[PDB]
């Protein structure tokens, strides 16, 4: 039921996308020690560096009076010979060691405040709480493994990834234009543009081989999720506007999509098919 | 086969829920060395910081002696250049050296005495005893990978983690009134709201599915917390629609007869848009 | 073959029982350093505390020597600076820091034999030795992975884990009676009591969830053993004296089992049957 | 199908034995650092003690310079001031420091001489080599996973562990005479005799089985050690009462008749109890 | 059915190649603490050294002031004393202590100023990025797992990896010509030579392959990396000899006829030895 | 289509080997520390000790710096008091401290000159190179996991390992003629002897258990590898010149082998078979 011309030709590769958001992190500090106070619930909505947190501070405490003692003895210390030498009294190598003393108590009193800073745990972004691993009693401990201690990570914005593949990756380069929808709301249809390749088979980025490309695209609401999978085609060629054979030309010039190729060369219309 | 005045849909949706305690935490210190006496067993109702707990606390007490003693010693110096100055004798250079080893003595005292309420174990909640992983001669050890020693965790206040999945997600929304019953008493069926979606993939959170947590008080034992549920869950209610007991079924097409327009159904029940006035033509079969 | 009344329901529910020791535990210390002499094979009854044990003690005693030296100085010290004062010779400083390197001297005595007293391996309870992983020439290392080395418990007193499940459990509460076997010595039938439930899903203590409920009871002789498993049956009704209808009144009230009914409401006796 | 005057049993179990040596031990030392020196190949004899073994040497060696010079001088020292108070020059006070400087630095003499005696490895048994996991150029490292390096064990002297089971284990204890025999010389049969149960289902030393060992001597080489053996094991035998072969099969009960009393049989040639006196109708088929 | 006057095979073989960057690095430094500032996205193109990078730097700016001012004290005590002597006022001991407190001080300066340097990250070569592990507000931490936290590698210059094997490696010898292409564009085929063996199952470089690696210059993206090809080698080129379309098939022996001597084939169009001269009788079906 | 007698039997077992390099070694230093300069690629040949290697040497060489000062101090200082006693000047106690103070620096000079001398990498054999896991920008770490970074072994003198088994093992020892061959170039053969056992079960050296029993020899050129599984065949037995029955004694005297037996005794010759 068909004949010649046009320019609706619409190559298309379709794979499937893991969705994803855009950043997202882990966090728990260099620390070690128990918890004390935990903050967020959920899937909050948090802002900058804020309060999470909380391992308890007790020994940072301690080590913070013992090294602001010591500097307020070199700094009374040092502020006394800043009035020697400026009559002539003693000597210029007593300074030395007055201002020595001084500069490492001060280096030593900026040290444990930062070891206090540590046990305060803040987020590093504006964003919302995936995950909370981690509990109020929970006797935490670093040393070599890092702990995580919240999730945290931003939606609006999500990118997808459409986990697509060895064959077809000769094409799908930037700015394709591409559509995919999910498996949650069939009545949709989301276009988007596609943003950027990988140049990493994706085992290689964080048998079966694929390659990654990334599309983006805000999430107002929060519609949206995480998690989802999504199906998704992606233009590759788009001639609007020569010769079109519906396909069989089996048992010349293309190309065949998907089996209803495709003439250029050279001819013109009018035409034939196959029946049968 | 006729209209329902205007009637009433249960939309639903459906997912099997494991259920949980509200919260529930590992317990176990930043200490090493072996045990010695262990204050609970499973299922103990413990109140706050008890009694746990006690790693043999030996050389804790050997530090405590000694950053005791070097207290005692800048704590009678410093008292008694705090007497000096307060005539004139010594100097004001003497007194900044007799304090910098004091504050610097009961400094290394509060830090011992902490290592010493380490050893001493404590419950992070009022609650109730899991489990007990762990046993009055047991030689742990920490550095690097923190052990837990006691589970202790809340039961009464229940919530329970409905497996709902990638579909119907775009519902299921906080507040939507759920049921959901066992495996154990049949007879029953529990009323509850629902809470809290996620907004996490349940891999994330700790094939796909997102929970959506409900809570709800468990009085008595009864419940309990490995358990599984099988819950349903209210995405729509229309009090008083028309109602097409299912099939004019299809660009959607909607036989007798006229069409319709149409939405939503569940099971197979279908629901009207105009449609559709009384009465008319029942399309079966 | 069957017809009115009685009391003789028992209810019954069945799981199977993995039987266990009452306690048991596994045993090595806070130490390093290769081992030396090795107390006890296979299945020793051993009481208290015993020699088990002792990785090589050999830098150890260096460092109770260090110790005990630099304390029989300080000891002198202060033990002669007490005699003074006690005239009134030196001063009451000087006492202060004699005093001061004694406790300190001592307090690092107390340590440094206390680090002797860890290469000394004792075993945490009169029992029985399971196991003994570990063995004279065994290069041993501790730091934060804690041998054991000698694993030993109770088996007097044992106590069987009946891997009960997710639905029969709003009932099985304690205190019931049961009884159960092996598969080792069929003619036998052990009863006992049920001694307490877990409110633990046995994943949470140590798609197909079993919650323990345990039961104790005293082995003598040695007879039973550990790894063994039971099957175990546990009366959750015992109605003594109502009304009994051999089941089927199938196409009131309850409970009917097996499939062996149970008349309250109303009624009396003399009465019928199904057939057919 | 008659009596056996008084008759002859075996009832025997069976199961297939893993087989083992006596003694067996892995050997790496607290130490870290490259090695440089092996001394042996695997299935070497070794006597006590000997040279496997050592790492590089060189820190220790350094850190065996400055302990020892540090000692030179507090030994001339104190020796010095063994002479002073036996004069009365110099103080009591005076005497107790030398000394301390002493002791103090005799001990960390035999600490970093001790770290010297880790560096050379010794073979904690006079055995054989099983295992050489480790090589002339090879970079081990402990802190905290002890490497092992040579393994090592005892091979006359074996002993096999037939992982016999859950059900059979209500018998056999002690004592009980063994046979068994391998998949490697089939002609053969060895016996022994049965030395120790477990108490333990082997899971839990190192589907449930309960080993027990037995043990016996491997002169020559002849046996092996990963092997795996077949072995039965009576227990019980009744030297001399009466044999009904098999069947009188069933509250059991005994055709021929008038019954009996039974037991026990095997494979499936049971036992009397009364029976029946000599003779009687011998019940088959 | 005759001769080839004197003619041309190929015999070839073929695996199947997992495709590679020539090289390829993964960064992450000997540092702990979280990070700050990340200053690339996956598929950078990246010159040498550049700013990646970047843990808070804090406490080793902290270190950085404690060994700075401890080194001005002794730079100016011994520029001091490097007047004395030079008239003749102090010492020739004197000097030898200013000297060690300046050299010692200058030392744990160029450390901690090194222990900055690392905090700061750099790329180990001019590159492109494969991986980005690693985020801005991730509180990374080294001790004994060294983290890695960019990957990046070279793609100009490409190197497969032809999975070949246990059977045919007797031959592929090096320099051989090979062909290949992949997956992803049938329409090329991409000639290379062959440029090494290895000598390594590989399993045991990083069932039995032993790799044999090509390399060549992607210009342009235009390959990848995880990619795979198919490709064969011409393990023999004997151009013009004598060509029997394949079956004389068998202690072999060769039918029409006389015999030949034979080798040979491939893919089934075996090769004469005499043979045989022009013409003969040829043998078929 | 036989008869009697000769002298042809050989028993043997067969196994398949998986061959080997005599020896082969992974290297990786005590050190942490990324690395800088690597010297070598796939397969090179390397004569002892060279060089690989280094791991960026920075701190070591300040650690070099700080002991060789404080080391140039002592020198002097005990050079000179080296020629007072010499005259009778200061004393024999100030003497004691000198040297101290000398050999201490000494010490603690040859320990960061070793940890230089570290950092530097070294092949453990004159050999050949396997691997070369790790790269010119390579973060290494050491501390508790040591690194290997290269893998190297020696090809010339190859050793294959003949999964031979649990049964055959009463049989099969040294000095045993045999033969074996590869998968690769089946027309060949390679004859050797056997030439160990092991008297270690395969996994217990490096269900379905085998006992390897190793056999050696020299590859010239480079024509084996490594990974190479191999075919092998053992002569268990070698009677030239006794009693041969084509098999069938069956519905006396051994041994059978494989189905072709073996008269001792007697008996003699001219004889018959078992047709049918």
């Amino acid at each position: 039921t068909e004949e010649v011309k046009r320019g609706n030709i619409e190559k298309n590769v379709v794979a499937t996308g893991s969705i994803e958001s855009i950043n997202t992190v882990d966090v728990g500090a260099q620390v070690s020690g128990k918890i004390t106070k935990l903050y967020v619930k959920l899937g909050q909505q948090v802002k900058k560096g804020d309060l999470l947190a909380e391992i308890d501070p007790a020994t940072y405490e301690a080590d913070y009076q013992s090294a602001q003692a010591n500097l307020a003895s070199t700094q009374e210390q040092a502020q006394r010979y800043k009035l020697l030498v400026a009559d002539q009294a003693v000597s210029k190598q007593q300074y030395a060691d007055a201002n020595a003393a001084y500069l490492q108590s001060k280096a030593a009193v900026e040290q444990a405040r930062i070891n206090l800073r540590y046990t305060k745990i803040t987020s590093p972004i504006d964003g919302t709480v995936i995950s909370t691993p981690v509990s109020e009693g929970q006797t935490v401990n670093s040393n070599q493994t890092t702990p995580t201690i919240i999730k945290v990570a931003d939606l609006s914005k999500m990118r997808i990834k459409p986990e697509i593949s060895e064959g077809d990756i000769t094409k799908v380069k930037a700015g394709q234009d591409v559509t995919f929808t999910i498996l949650s709301d069939n009545k949709t249809v989301y276009h988007a543009k596609i943003d950027s390749v990988d140049p990493a088979t994706t085992t290689i980025s964080d048998s079966a081989v694929y390659y990654y490309a990334n599309i983006i695209v805000e999430n107002p609401e929060h519609v949206l999720r995480i998690g989802m999978t999504t199906e998704n085609n992606i233009k590759i060629a788009d001639v609007q506007n020569v010769l079109f054979i519906p396909n069989l030309a089996v048992q010349e010039i293309g190309v065949q999509n998907d089996f209803q190729t495709e003439v250029k060369s050279g001819l013109t219309e009018g035409e034939k098919v196959v029946i049968s």
